[PDB]
C-alpha cells in the first residue's frame, strides 16, 4: 500500500501522472495550473491561473463540464469527461471537501488525434495507389484489346505465352483461352522451345534485321513474327507483332 | 490545498491510466487500477510477485537501467515499458518513474500505449498494401507505354474530364502532323479544323455509345491530312478515358 507522502511529492505525483491538472474554485476560477514536465507543449499555460475556466473552453465544452459537474458532490467518488480546449483532453474530475472546489486531471487525446490523422492520410494512400493501379490496368488491356496491330506477349524464361488480342488470334487460328499460357514455339510447325526463343532474342537485338518467317498451326498461314525485348518488373519479356506473310 | 490519505491513493490512481508500487527489491506491492480507463484484465495476480516476470526481456534491462540511478526527492523518469500479461500477450505502458523517501520503493505512474501501438500496427500494414500496389503500377504502367509505342494502330488516349490528350503513339502523331512534345496536354477538338471542345467531345461520346463502324471525318490542322476517327470509351476508377482510333481517309 502506498506510504505517506508529503504534500509536494503528492502535487508532483499528480503533475506527472496526468498530461495537465487544474485546480478550480467553487466560483469557477482556475486557481492553479499543474502541468506535467515531462509531456511537451503545456507549461505556458501559468496565463490560465486567475482566469475563469470558461474562458479556455469552447462553448460545447462549456455546457458539458455545467451538466457533469453540478451533480458532482465531494468525497469518494469522481466522474470522467471528454472537454475541449482553445484541443481534447479527458478529465477526471473530483470535488475537495473543504471549499468544494474541482481538481481536473487531464489526459491528452491530441497524440491518438494525431496518429488518427496519419491512419486517415494512410487510407486516402491507399485508395490513390488503388486506383492508380486500376486505370494504368486498364490502359493497358485497352490498348493491347483495341489495337488492330497484332501482338503475343511472351515470357523469356517459360517461353509461354503471358497475353495477345484477338488479332493475334485471328492470325494464329486460336481463341484466347487456348492461346494464353501456350508455348510460343509451339505454334509455328517445325519449332521447338529452345532455338526459337534464341532466334528471337538474337533478332531483338538488331534493328536491321528481317523478320521470322513461320507457318501457324491452327491457321495454316505463313506469318511474319518481328520481336521487341523490354523489362517488366525484372521479368524479361517479348512483345511480337505479327503480320501475314502470304 | 491538504489531502488526507486515501484520496491521495484515489487521485494517483485516476490521474495514471494504470499504476504500479513496486518495492526496493522489485516485488510488486500493488497495481492499482484506474476505474475510468479501458481495462487491462485481471492483473491483480502480479502482486506480492517480481516485477520482472511481467515484462518482457528488453523491459527489465531497460527498467533496471532507467530506475537504479534515481533518488527520493531527485525528480522523476520517464520510461516506455512492454508488459506481457497472465496470458502471454504483449502490451506497451509509458511510465513515469518516482522513488519513494519512506521506504525507497518504485511508484511507477503509467500511460496506456495500446491505443497508439494499434494505430501503428495499422501504418505498417498501409505501407505494404501501398507497396504491393506501387509494384502492379510499375508492371502495368511498363507493359502499358511498350504495346502502345511498339502498336502500329494510330491511337490517341484523351482525358474525358478536360478534352485534353494523355496519351498517344508515334503512327497518331504522324497523322495529326505533330510531335509528342507538342500532342501532350492538347485540347484535341483543337487538333481539327472548325471543331470545338465541347461539339467534339460530345459527338465522340454519343458516337462511341452507339458502337458504330462510321467514323468522324476531320482535317488535321497541323498535317492538313483528311483523318477518320473511331472513339471508344472506357471507365476506370470513377473516370473516363476516350480512345481515338485514327486513320487517313485517303
Amino acid at each position: 500500500s502506498l506510504p505517506s507522502l508529503a504534500p509536494d511529492l503528492v502535487r508532483d505525483l499528480i503533475a506527472t501522472a496526468a498530461d495537465i491538472s487544474l485546480l478550480v474554485s467553487q466560483e469557477g476560477v482556475v486557481r492553479e495550473v499543474m502541468a506535467n514536465p515531462h509531456h511537451p507543449s503545456f507549461g505556458q499555460l501559468s496565463e490560465w491561473e486567475g482566469r475563469p475556466l470558461e474562458e479556455v473552453l469552447t462553448a460545447e465544452s462549456v455546457a458539458k463540464f455545467r451538466l457533469r459537474s453540478e451533480g458532482l458532490e465531494p468525497g469518494r467518488g469522481s466522474v470522467a469527461v471528454e472537454l475541449n480546449h482553445i484541443f481534447p483532453i479527458r478529465y477526471i474530475l473530483h470535488r475537495l471537501p473543504a471549499d468544494r472546489s474541482i481538481l481536473m486531471l487531464g489526459r491528452d487525446l491530441r497524440p491518438i488525434a494525431e496518429v488518427q490523422q496519419q491512419l486517415v492520410a494512410a487510407q486516402l494512400a491507399m485508395e490513390r495507389d488503388y486506383e492508380t493501379q486500376r486505370e494504368m490496368e486498364t490502359r493497358y488491356r485497352v490498348v493491347l484489346d483495341v489495337s488492330r496491330d497484332p501482338m503475343v506477349l511472351v515470357s523469356m524464361s517459360t517461353g509461354r505465352i503471358v497475353d495477345l488480342n484477338s488479332a493475334a488470334g485471328l492470325l494464329l487460328g486460336g481463341v484466347r483461352q487456348d492461346l494464353l499460357g501456350a508455348a510460343i514455339a509451339q505454334e509455328f510447325e517445325g519449332r521447338r522451345r529452345g532455338e526459337f526463343m534464341e532466334t528471337m532474342t538474337n533478332l531483338a537485338a538488331t534493328e536491321s534485321a528481317a523478320p521470322v518467317e513461320v507457318l501457324a498451326r491452327r491457321s495454316q498461314k505463313r506469318l511474319l513474327v518481328v520481336p521487341r525485348v523490354f523489362r517488366a518488373a525484372g521479368e524479361r519479356l517479348l512483345l511480337c507483332q505479327i503480320d501475314p506473310a502470304d
